[PDB]
């Protein structure tokens, strides 16, 4: 805050910037030749439709791509194979230095797709020289979605030494500095925590050779492209974006215009959620002051069975401080999994909530993402995603083999944007659907 | 918080009864390993010239695939890029994973740490998730707390596909921050004597699910009365864990101790006194240094500033003060740079990269900060503090004087070090010695 | 600093340089005298009363027969009290006597207010407090939790006299403690251990205090606070009015009657004995501190088998009572907690929610849990011990009152050693079986 | 650095490997010789001089009669006070010439600037400080109070010369004493409490330290620090020159100056003894801590009544002179208080109110009311008593010069039992009555 504004003049500072590379692609043996035939018929079986230029080939498998063995030991020590779709036409673009947009379901790997390749980018660059900032920025539109991918990037830059910073809103900032101060080749920032550390001065953006943002369609909800835009253009503009989120409405498609050059998109996505009939959706309108008083209404009608297994959903971590503050005191058992704790600490939590120790849990979607916990009884959306794609899997959780369940949303008039495609994802499980969610079914 | 004591000492003949079951042995002799028949192993031992003495001892490994480690953590030393593990990881793996209580003396060159390391997470993944309200599996004591850290760099670097959570608690400093790293879960803690029993006695922590117990440099650490604190430290972990001594000097003390503490153990020792003993550095260590050691060092290095570009390096025990050293030159106008453990993971990088590219000619280290590094050229070496035992000090002087066949090695000795008068003109004297006229009191008996 | 902390006054040539003040307010009524020497006499014998002294008066029936000034009796007016203790009923006119006074009864039948209605008018009294001048009332406690309730109550009747008083104890920081000795109060509750700290600090004085109160001695000779009060009225003047009182009558507290009392003039009311009713199966176990957790969390699956348990876990501090229930709401449990320094009338809403079954578990002092026939508890577990023996009578009381079935879990200790030797004695009374791990505590 | 240290230091073999200094800087201008040997006879006992020594310099008799620079005797003027006293005319040219030296006089006489100008010059013949070099110039005091009053002092003829100077002092937080000794100081102030606490600490050291006072030793031997100076003594240079100053001489003094000085020599300056001039009516009160807050309220009231009253009221600490003063102001009764720490000019603002009868009562420490005239006054209350009782007549001796008229109230309690012997024979010799408790701690 206490002085600075001033965005530089690239046309003139250009010349004066060190040189950087970002092409790095490999096109290893085995994807030449295939070759333009099968890769069709691989492409659109995942999913894939292609609209660029000078088109890289898809991988296949996580050795096939220009990974190098640091970072390609690690994919194996975290066990994963068969790189997802994404992962598997993304890298060759990343690498390639290209900037592109990419959207998925969330729960893929759009995190891995431009995590990987900010590796090689950084360990071809020399060192950290103290004094400079950032060579990768990641800006998030959430506070403790930026530590998700901050906990995914401390799993594959540990082999490169890499330092990782991640700063963000509701907390003190002496503790970021004093990280920052150290040297940090990747940053994830959220816009709002971002600008007034650059205005006083603790930070540059003068290293940032590649950008890429996390859920920018989220990002479009709060309002932050003012705050985007302004350190946005407090980097160089030769650097490489990579654009990310979950859908692909007319907003996403007017920031990618003004911030991309010649970008080139992969859309593996895909409508049709089909919403597990066995599932009964129940949305009612509420209000702010409602609720508190609905969900014991729900918790004592679930408390009559037994043992019940209720999962209640928030999309912030301090409204699962709320809730659970809240259940504990009124005689609830409580336990509660965000994106701020340690997986080890969220996997104790997971384990007790199996054995039915404790029948409720309330969670973030961050943290309740790709669990199996069978016998799950009422899940309630105390609130409700920006999305349809959370919401679908919000209630997935509930019927695989017993085949019922129910699922208790809380829905509000700040959330209508949703409604329209919500009775579609009740109609078509053939649920029965309260004529007072009719009225968010227009136009 | 506030609570300022406890003190119980539990009765663990009666206890032991009530507490759950663990497994401490792992290890299987992958394929390579038998049989060979023990005629590869006679002279491979003295080639690595490794001395085991104990009952059923198994059997050295070659590959890091000869050991029973997982592919979780085997694609981990895979992307740290290491081949053909260090001679006492090849031994001390085999006896460490298969669950006995062991005691290892090597050089601090060599891989004590990860020697004990890689096996406490194949421990730590065997036992149920960690319930909160209880403290760490493995526990790895450290005399000092830069020693410590370097300690949970190593754990760090290999506990991401598992998961595993380490906590490093040291002395020196206010408590507030690593009590609220304490809460969150830690399946190992790092911890020094000094601060380790003075959280348990406002109990943020609790050594009952301790069952893999770890004392790095247990000779450095008993050489500063630590030991009255590790009997309370030990007196509160089950007597049935598995303890791991490890230790470079091989007293006179560690014997007494190894058998105070280890239950039937198997000791292995790797190094041996006899060898380098570099003569081609002329080493001057005359100064008494009680006091004088700054301006000294201002004296010895204006010496040194007169050839150019000279290339200076400074060696100091701790980090605090190693800060301090630059902190203290640079204010009388010299360039200094900094290097130790607990800061400057990938700073230190760049540090040595000004090294070499000569942007400063002087910089202060610590003898875990310059390990394994190859910045030869380096005139002037001094040691303005001095190691605990004889092994580190000809590394650090050992760093100098190969090619051109010449160098200087300028040390500060003093009584606060005495113990080791007695073995640096050990060296000394095979080196065509200097005159001991300070040391007349430190050689006798 | 603060420091030289003993400093012993010489009362034979400076008690001539202290004000006068006067110790005798009680002026009989019609209706007491007289009566007489046989309503009297029996009075006492259906009241258990045993006095011993010189010049006893005749007690009292009725709050107006009691010389007492009208705007303290407009005081138990507004608090809707019915016929007052027998205790009450002598143990008033023989303080407002100015008399010393020795008061045995069971732990909250008068004894409180006994010595706190008869010490405001010994405050109004007197000139104002000057300020700099300590308290004219001095009240000792052994305990953070009594001192509290001390406090709690006499702040009931001295608002229509403005009137102040404060708790000074240990354990907690004394910053705030003095904040409020610098406002000057009438009345002090203090512990021996941070009274003697603060006197010698200089940030109070006793040169005011004419009118001092030992409550619960038997539990300070337990503690060893005789050599700590030794040094406490070396500095109040030899002709204050000291007034005792305690549940038991062992030969150490009637040691120390003698030793500081003038012509004391004792009563005894209750009935001295513990009955320890047979229908509660007393189950000890002789643990550590560390597994008191692991056990609670066993026997509370344990009582989760019924439909509905209703559990009440005991601590004696409220900073473990803060702890019980911390730790049970991490473990997955529903949990309330009541105690003395905070929980005034929030503490009755607690009693609300565990009385209908909102919430089966319930944690509690031993103050705090005073007076309460919430019926319906089961599995009344002591996870700690008191130091003495009539609370755990009364707090294992709670279990059974219709049905006449019920169970206690006690965990017990080498810091319990003092009370096994009563333990064992009522275990055998009641008939229950002993296990063998606490008969190394016997006698 | 924050181990415990100060181990003794080897001085015969780490001695040759310091720098060196000299001491002798006195130059014995011209006419000063002769005049000679019954002409100074005269001088000794007109100003009461005692000597006992090996070649003997010969004192001065005006500012300009000393081997000083003029970069410091233009502030001998500034001051506007001539003729040194009996104790500065031979004081300078012992420490001047460098030889270990003693002098006694009454603490109020010229004792304090026969140490301050000969520690200057000492200083400006020793190149610059060189930051992480400790002082050279180390005098130590007894008491925070003092300490402050000297370093206060000092600070009247180093500017010029410009040499910085820190007083560092125990019960107070150390965090702004080692921010001053980190700007470095030819000249440290400091208490045998706190000095040994900066060493341990390494955030000062006593390298270079070659002119050591000691300063009112005697009141410093009471409150056993010897064993903490011996401490610090053989961790400084043995060559130093040591310079110790006191009012009172007994045989502890003079063991101490053989075991400390090197070839000492002894000068007096002072008849000694303090007859306390006899106007004041003493009333001694042997009381303890919690009741004095009263007591004085009721020498309040009574002084109140008369019209119009001044009183003035002692303490020995700054920090137990500000509870005073705001403790009597919440009962009602306006009070100002002068201490040394601040009030560098405000302590002469409340003087003068004082005087005209705008504020009747004021507060007061020991060394912030020496040498003041501040006549009119009667009720002077000691509620604090000195370590010493060359103070206390001094205290009380505020009360009636003219007038032939005086109190003086005195609060005595068995933190002060060390001066109870001796306060009854100044009362019996001033026949006062004397009260039955206070003979308790007479003899034996
Ligand atoms: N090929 C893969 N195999 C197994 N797990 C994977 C793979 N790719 C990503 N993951 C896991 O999925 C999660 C990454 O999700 P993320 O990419 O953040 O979702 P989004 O698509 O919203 O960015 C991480 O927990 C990661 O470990
Ligand atoms: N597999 C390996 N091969 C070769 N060197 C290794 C290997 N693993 C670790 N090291 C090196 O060995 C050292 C391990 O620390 P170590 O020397 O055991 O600490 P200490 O010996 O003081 O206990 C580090 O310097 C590290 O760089
Ligand atoms: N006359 C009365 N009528 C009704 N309740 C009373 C009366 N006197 C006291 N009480 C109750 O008894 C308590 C007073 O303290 P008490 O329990 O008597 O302590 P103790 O048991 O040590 O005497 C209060 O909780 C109050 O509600
Ligand atoms: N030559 C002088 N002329 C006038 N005043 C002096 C002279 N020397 C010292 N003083 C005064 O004496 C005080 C110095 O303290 P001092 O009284 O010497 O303490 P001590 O009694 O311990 O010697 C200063 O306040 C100063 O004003
Ligand atoms: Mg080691
Ligand atoms: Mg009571």
């Amino acid at each position: 805050q206490p002085q600075e504004l001033i965005k530089p003049n690239w046309d003139e500072e250009l010349p004066k910037l060190p040189t950087f590379e970002k092409n790095f692609y490999v096109e290893h043996e085995s994807v030449r030749d295939r070759s333009d035939s099968e890769i069709a018929q691989f492409r659109k079986e995942n999913e894939m439709t292609i609209s660029g230029h000078d088109i890289p080939k898809p991988i296949t498998t996580f050795d096939e791509a220009g990974f190098p063995d640091y970072v390609l030991n690690e994919v194996k020590a975290e066990g994963f194979d068969k790189p997802t779709g994404i992962q598997c036409q993304g890298w060759p673009m990343a690498l390639s230095g290209r900037d592109m947009v990419g959207i998925a379901a969330t729960g893929s790997g759009k995190t891995l797709s431009y995590c990987l390749p900010g590796i090689v980018h950084i360990n071809a660059q020399p060192l950290l020289a103290p004094g400079d900032g950032p060579i990768v920025l990641v800006l998030a539109p959430t506070r403790e979605l930026a530590v998700q991918i901050q906990t995914e990037c401390s799993k594959f830059g540990h082999s490169s030494r890499i330092r990782n910073t991640c700063v963000y809103g509701g907390v003190p900032k002496s503790q970021q500095i004093r990280d920052l101060s150290r040297g940090s080749e990747i940053v994830i920032a959220t816009p709002g925590r971002l600008i007034d550390m650059l205005e006083i001065g603790k930070t540059n953006l003068k290293r940032v050779t590649y950008l890429v943002l996390d859920e920018a369609d989220r990002m479009l909800d709060m309002g932050f492209e003012p705050q985007i835009r302004k350190i946005v253009d407090q980097i160089r503009p030769d650097r490489q974006t990579l654009m990310w989120s979950a859908t692909w409405p007319k907003e996403v498609k007017q920031l990618a215009a003004d911030y991309l050059n010649d970008p080139i998109q992969v859309q593996v996505g895909s409508l049709e959620l089909s919403a597990s009939h066995n599932i009964t959706q129940i949305v009612e309108v509420v209000s702010d002051f409602e609720k508190r008083d609905r969900l014991n209404k729900y918790l004592e009608t679930a408390s009559q069975d037994n043992e019940y297994k209720t999962l209640i959903f928030a999309s912030t971590k301090r409204m699962c401080d709320d809730i659970t503050k809240y259940l504990r005191e009124d005689g609830w058992p409580a336990l509660a999994i965000h994106g701020d704790k340690d997986q080890r600490e969220r996997d104790w939590v997971l384990q007790e909530f199996r054995n039915g120790r404790s029948p409720i849990m309330v969670a973030t979607d961050v943290a309740a993402r790709g669990i199996d916990v069978k016998g799950i009884n009422y899940v309630i959306n105390y609130d409700m995603p920006g999305n349809i794609e959370d919401y679908v899997h919000r209630i997935g959780r509930t019927g695989r083999a017993g085949a019922t369940g129910t699922a208790i949303s809380f829905f509000t008039e700040q959330n209508k944007g949703l409604g329209a495609k919500l009775i579609s994802i009740m109609r078509e499980a053939n649920q029965n659907i309260p004529p007072e969610l009719l009225k968010y079914d227009r136009r």
